[PDB]
């Protein structure tokens, strides 16, 4: 059956990245961060955290905020996920030397969690008070979830499509699944492909706390984020927003772009198990790693990094530890980006994307943050203490959200 | 090229379909409904329209209502769409005769507009009124907007993938389009697809009728949507939901299942031209049209009839008149279902779709309603009148939301 290493597939390649974190704006000077050791995750200084009594008091805002780049227009027009991606959107195109591209040919793939929900509530009071004329004639067009993607696929003109994939925290590698989709099976040459999110607030904390699923280490910040340690007690929030620009591999050598790595197959499968609660198993989570690598065309010998998703929680480290012995990469090097940057929801899947082809281009994968004592049901070789210089030539991004939303992205050293 | 005809994909057909409306909750009587020239659209006798004196006046509610099978524990643990799509869900499967399939090749694709929404607001008073303890631990599972399709995976046991395309007006065909596309790729041999929609109220009301989209015949409910007629004046809500079991045709015969039509290929593009308003030359919106040919191997020529958007906005209507020209299907005969069952946004993409395989099964396609003075700019064979029986052999479902998202279904005789 078709494959990318037998010639089934065209050769799709990643020519540019860019993300905004708690580390840096610059994706660059977050991939340093990283190998240095950096967390993002601090404590609040919001008011809302004094104001409520939270229990949660940790978490990492964005380095750079998005509004810090937006003028009066943009704070009126757009609601945030529609900022942060018109802001990512500027940067990836710059960043990929702002290439001509045929439009009919170029497609956008722009995940997100939930969408412009604040907008919902805007408009809410604006009749409330003042009655049905007194909301704006954009909000429409700032409250779909679709919104994101479409302002991103208006302002680089792309024509090939525009879709918005939702599935929580798996929302962002969906997206550049689907844009690898509308490539191979020739809909587009070319994709800018991602998630955006929303920031931290209080009423995400108080919903996704009363699940038990979020740290209570408030005393160390940079120490709660603890995946696949025996002390971890939840996920920690972490602000992000994540594009990167893939083509096939004739596209990128007609226009001179170097790249940056190989997207070679992508699996999505689903769990049908809880609404919340990732299967113990891992039977339907390691199914899609090993989707990956079939319509890639590889076995799990040849992975040798695994990009784990890593919430730190209790029930879901163990889940995805069943999950890469089931598809047999249990002998490869993880990595645990949650322990840094925390977790965006629908822009984390393709923040640690772009993490994995760093990680394959510069041959270093950055340690685990507090992994200190490796909890006994949890025997995998994930990299620690300081960055581990290794020749990975095959990668496995992993993002397994809420709902039981599989998707495995494998990637290629170029 | 591999293509349906030429053996590149294999043959999918429909099966099984169900759809609540503002005609009935039995898809066989809403068909009846139609061909019989009824409408769904009446007066509003909500409390609402009264309270804000809205501009609009008109609009279908579901003939019946969702909540009214909703017991205590499901307005407790569910969404509306979660609703809708639980209620959607045991309807579609019992229908097919409840089969037994292999959970690892079943997939679920369910789109909607904008997802759990007033449970935003919902868990957001309960905060403000008690703090963050207040909030529901199901909170989180019911405000997502995957949680529609995630509710229907876990209810029925599809393991193959759950996914929650958004974009606007297209999200129902385009769940439709990529459950084809899971099944062609080889991910899996059967899907439930399709969209699921909030209700009618006042702050989408407002929200709409602020771009002048919506129609202000409010003496005659019924006259009022009146797509490709020139005294149009936007579009009318008419509540709906809608699924369909889409399988491979081998997976059909082995169960013993008679096949209601032929699902051939489906083709998205995009516009990039506006935030809400479609491009007048209808080229990317054609393209969407000549997409789904090219994967069915068909050609303009074949296309006996096209299931339009049709949402009878002046805009938008003659936009979509540009794109069937630049499709070359201009001697079709066409249907704009929205003249009776009104617009439902994130469903309504995947009721015309079960519309159309309704069509091809009986060959016979409904009169599009108060179509009684041809727009002189339009000149389309649109059926009126009387419902037009013919030997119609190959279709086309038109969706094209805002965003400029653009989705064409080529649907087949069985
Ligand atoms: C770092 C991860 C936080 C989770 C965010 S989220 O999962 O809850 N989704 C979401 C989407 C859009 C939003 N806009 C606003 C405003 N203002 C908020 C709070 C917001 C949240
Ligand atoms: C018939 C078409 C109407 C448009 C609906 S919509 O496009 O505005 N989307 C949406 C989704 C979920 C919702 N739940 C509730 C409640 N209660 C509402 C009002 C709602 C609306
Ligand atoms: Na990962
Ligand atoms: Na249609």
């Amino acid at each position: 059956q078709p494959s990318t290493a037998n010639g089934g597939f065209p050769s799709v390649v990643v020519t540019a990245v860019t993300a905004t974190t708690s580390i840096s704006p610059d994706i660059e000077s977050t991939w340093k961060g990283l190998l240095a050791g950096e967390s993002g995750i601090h404590a609040l200084e919001d008011e809302f955290v004094t104001k409520w009594d939270l229990a949660v008091k940790i978490g990492g805002h964005l380095k750079d905020p998005v509004d810090s780049h937006m003028g009066r227009l943009d704070m009126r027009r757009m609601s945030y996920v529609q900022r942060m991606g018109k802001l990512l959107g500027g940067q990836l195109w710059e960043s990929a030397g702002s290439p001509e591209v045929d439009p009919d040919r170029f497609a956008v793939v722009v995940g997100t969690g939930l969408g412009g929900a604040e907008r919902i509530v805007e408009s809410y009071d604006l009749m409330n008070a003042g009655g049905p004329r007194k909301v704006s004639p954009l909000a429409v067009q700032m409250i779909m979830p679709n919104g994101a993607a479409a302002v991103i696929g208006l302002q680089l003109g792309a024509r090939a499509g525009v879709m918005t994939p939702v599935s929580a925290c798996s929302s962002g590698s969906e997206a550049i699944a689907h844009a690898w989709r509308q490539i191979v099976m020739g809909d587009a040459d070319v994709a800018v492909c991602g998630g955006v999110e929303g920031p931290i607030e209080a009423l995400p904390i108080a919903a996704f706390s009363m699940m038990r699923a979020m740290s209570t280490r408030n005393d160390e910040p940079e120490r709660a984020s603890r995946p696949f340690d025996k002390d971890r007690d939840g996920f920690v929030f972490g602000e992000a927003g994540a594009l990167m620009l893939i083509e096939t591999e004739e596209h990128a050598k007609a226009r001179g772009a170097k790249p940056l790595a190989r997207l070679l197959g992508a699996g999505i499968t689903s769990d049908a198990f809880h609404m919340v609660a990732p299967a113990a198993d891992g039977v339907r989570a390691g199914r899609a790693m090993t989707r990956s690598l079939e319509l890639a065309g590889l076995s799990p010998a040849d992975i040798d990094h695994v990009n784990a998703h890593g919430t730190a929680t209790p029930i879901g480290d163990a889940a995805e530890a069943n999950a890469i012995r089931v598809a047999g990469c249990d002998q490869a090097a993880v990595y645990a980006p949650k322990s840094a940057l925390g977790h965006s929801i629908g822009a984390v899947g393709a923040l640690e994307s772009v993490l994995t082809v760093l990680t394959l281009r510069d041959g270093v994968i950055p340690p685990t943050l507090n992994y200190e004592t490796p909890d006994p049901e949890i025997d995998l070789d994930v990299v620690a203490g300081e960055p581990r210089y290794g020749d990975y030539r095959y990668a496995v991004n992993n993002s397994f959200g809420f709902g039981g939303h599989n998707v495995a992205l494998a990637f290629g050293r170029y």
